[PDB]
Protein backbone atom coordinates (compact mmCIF):
# COMPACT_ATOMS: atom_id res chain seq x y z
CA UNK A 1 0.00 0.00 0.00
CA UNK A 2 1.81 3.19 1.19
CA UNK A 3 5.29 1.87 1.53
CA UNK A 4 7.07 2.87 5.19
CA UNK A 5 10.76 2.29 6.06
CA UNK A 6 11.74 0.20 9.35
CA UNK A 7 15.57 -0.65 10.37
CA UNK A 8 16.41 0.92 7.08
CA UNK A 9 14.10 -0.94 4.81
CA UNK A 10 11.43 0.29 2.48
CA UNK A 11 8.85 -1.98 3.21
CA UNK A 12 5.81 -2.79 0.97
CA UNK A 13 2.98 -4.53 1.32
CA UNK A 14 2.07 -7.02 -1.23
CA UNK A 15 -0.91 -8.82 -0.32
CA UNK A 16 -3.39 -9.37 2.67
CA UNK A 17 -4.25 -7.00 5.22
CA UNK A 18 -4.68 -6.75 8.77
CA UNK A 19 -6.50 -4.65 11.81
CA UNK A 20 -4.62 -3.54 14.98
CA UNK A 21 -5.03 -3.46 18.73
CA UNK A 22 -2.65 -2.39 21.65
CA UNK A 23 -1.34 -5.10 23.87
CA UNK A 24 0.97 -4.54 26.79
CA UNK A 25 3.68 -7.24 26.51
CA UNK A 26 5.76 -8.42 28.57
CA UNK A 27 9.74 -8.30 27.78
CA UNK A 28 11.90 -11.07 28.83
CA UNK A 29 13.81 -8.29 31.30
CA UNK A 30 10.28 -8.15 32.80
CA UNK A 31 9.71 -4.06 31.09
CA UNK A 32 6.38 -4.11 29.68
CA UNK A 33 5.46 -2.36 26.01
CA UNK A 34 2.79 -1.35 24.95
CA UNK A 35 2.60 -2.18 21.19
CA UNK A 36 0.50 -1.80 18.56
CA UNK A 37 -0.13 -5.68 17.38
CA UNK A 38 -1.22 -6.12 13.11
CA UNK A 39 -3.74 -8.74 13.29
CA UNK A 40 -4.34 -11.06 10.09
CA UNK A 41 -1.67 -12.73 7.38
CA UNK A 42 0.10 -10.04 5.25
CA UNK A 43 3.18 -10.68 2.74
CA UNK A 44 5.65 -7.84 2.44
CA UNK A 45 8.79 -6.75 -0.02
CA UNK A 46 11.54 -4.94 2.13
CA UNK A 47 13.91 -3.10 0.13
CA UNK A 48 17.31 -2.14 1.85
CA UNK A 49 20.41 -0.88 0.30
CA UNK A 50 22.41 -4.01 0.97
CA UNK A 51 19.61 -6.95 1.26
CA UNK A 52 15.90 -7.67 -0.40
CA UNK A 53 13.77 -10.02 1.75
CA UNK A 54 10.15 -11.14 1.00
CA UNK A 55 8.10 -11.73 4.31
CA UNK A 56 4.81 -13.20 5.04
CA UNK A 57 3.86 -13.13 8.39
CA UNK A 58 0.09 -13.36 10.38
CA UNK A 59 -0.79 -12.37 13.76
CA UNK A 60 2.54 -11.78 15.93
CA UNK A 61 3.77 -14.60 13.72
CA UNK A 62 6.51 -14.74 11.30
CA UNK A 63 5.99 -17.62 8.66
CA UNK A 64 8.39 -17.43 5.76
CA UNK A 65 11.48 -14.81 5.06
CA UNK A 66 13.31 -15.17 1.78
CA UNK A 67 16.29 -13.09 1.77
CA UNK A 68 19.07 -12.23 -0.18
CA UNK A 69 22.09 -10.10 0.40
CA UNK A 70 25.55 -8.68 -0.19
CA UNK A 71 27.23 -10.53 3.02
CA UNK A 72 26.79 -11.84 6.56
CA UNK A 73 25.96 -8.59 8.25
CA UNK A 74 23.69 -7.48 5.28
CA UNK A 75 21.89 -10.45 5.40
CA UNK A 76 21.83 -10.87 9.43
CA UNK A 77 20.32 -6.90 9.58
CA UNK A 78 17.30 -8.51 7.57
CA UNK A 79 16.44 -11.00 9.14
CA UNK A 80 16.78 -8.76 12.54
CA UNK A 81 14.66 -6.01 11.28
CA UNK A 82 11.78 -8.95 10.11
CA UNK A 83 11.86 -11.36 13.58
CA UNK A 84 11.08 -7.64 15.43
CA UNK A 85 8.93 -6.58 12.83
CA UNK A 86 7.11 -9.75 13.49
CA UNK A 87 5.97 -8.99 16.50
CA UNK A 88 6.48 -12.80 17.77
CA UNK A 89 6.56 -13.53 21.38
CA UNK A 90 10.13 -15.25 21.26
CA UNK A 91 11.18 -11.81 20.11
CA UNK A 92 9.69 -10.64 23.26
CA UNK A 93 11.04 -13.25 25.48
CA UNK A 94 14.34 -12.42 24.00
CA UNK A 95 15.08 -8.88 25.62
CA UNK A 96 18.31 -9.11 28.17
CA UNK A 97 19.96 -6.37 30.43
CA UNK A 98 19.30 -3.21 31.35
CA UNK A 99 15.74 -1.82 31.66
CA UNK A 100 16.83 0.45 28.63
CA UNK A 101 12.74 0.39 27.81
CA UNK A 102 11.20 2.49 30.72
CA UNK A 103 10.72 5.86 29.99
CA UNK A 104 12.87 8.58 30.70
CA UNK A 105 11.31 12.12 31.54
CA UNK A 106 8.61 12.74 28.88
CA UNK A 107 10.00 10.50 25.55
CA UNK A 108 7.41 8.41 24.82
CA UNK A 109 9.33 6.70 22.14
CA UNK A 110 8.71 4.22 19.76
CA UNK A 111 8.05 0.17 20.89
CA UNK A 112 8.96 -1.21 18.17
CA UNK A 113 11.90 0.73 17.57
CA UNK A 114 13.14 0.32 20.90
CA UNK A 115 13.32 -3.54 20.08
CA UNK A 116 14.86 -3.03 16.91
CA UNK A 117 17.79 -1.24 18.16
CA UNK A 118 18.24 -3.98 21.09
CA UNK A 119 18.03 -6.46 18.83
CA UNK A 120 21.12 -4.61 16.43
CA UNK A 121 23.23 -4.34 19.43
CA UNK A 122 23.70 -8.02 19.76
CA UNK A 123 21.00 -10.79 18.14
CA UNK A 124 22.62 -13.83 19.77
CA UNK A 125 19.90 -14.42 21.94
CA UNK A 126 17.64 -13.50 19.63
CA UNK A 127 18.59 -16.60 16.55
CA UNK A 128 19.04 -18.86 19.26
CA UNK A 129 15.76 -18.39 21.24
CA UNK A 130 14.08 -18.48 17.87
CA UNK A 131 14.16 -22.14 17.06
CA UNK A 132 15.38 -24.18 14.01
CA UNK A 133 13.74 -27.02 12.14
CA UNK A 134 14.71 -29.37 9.19
CA UNK A 135 14.50 -28.15 5.75
CA UNK A 136 12.99 -29.28 2.31
CA UNK A 137 15.97 -29.15 -0.12
CA UNK A 138 15.25 -26.32 -2.97
CA UNK A 139 17.57 -25.71 -5.21
CA UNK A 140 18.74 -22.21 -5.44
CA UNK A 141 18.04 -21.95 -1.85
CA UNK A 142 19.71 -22.28 1.55
CA UNK A 143 19.06 -22.41 5.64
CA UNK A 144 21.03 -20.29 8.34
CA UNK A 145 21.88 -20.98 11.27
CA UNK A 146 21.95 -18.92 14.37
CA UNK A 147 25.28 -18.56 14.31
CA UNK A 148 24.90 -17.49 10.73
CA UNK A 149 26.64 -20.59 9.02
CA UNK A 150 24.60 -21.64 6.21
CA UNK A 151 23.30 -25.28 6.36
CA UNK A 152 21.06 -27.36 3.59
CA UNK A 153 19.74 -29.44 6.22
CA UNK A 154 18.19 -27.19 9.14
CA UNK A 155 17.12 -23.33 8.80
CA UNK A 156 16.15 -20.81 11.93
CA UNK A 157 12.71 -20.85 11.19
CA UNK A 158 10.77 -19.69 8.62
CA UNK A 159 13.98 -18.53 7.35
CA UNK A 160 15.85 -19.11 3.69
CA UNK A 161 18.39 -17.90 1.85
CA UNK A 162 18.46 -17.40 -2.04
CA UNK A 163 22.54 -17.63 -3.21
CA UNK A 164 23.52 -15.03 -4.72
Amino acid sequence: SSSFSFGGFTFKRTSGSSVKREEEVLTGNLQTLKIRVHEGYEEFTMVGRRATAILRKATRRLIQLIVSGRDEQSIAEAIIVAMVFSQEDCMIKAVRGDLNFVNRANQRLNPMHQLLRHFQKDAKVLFQNWGVEPIDNVMGMIGILPDMTPSIEMSMRGVRISKM
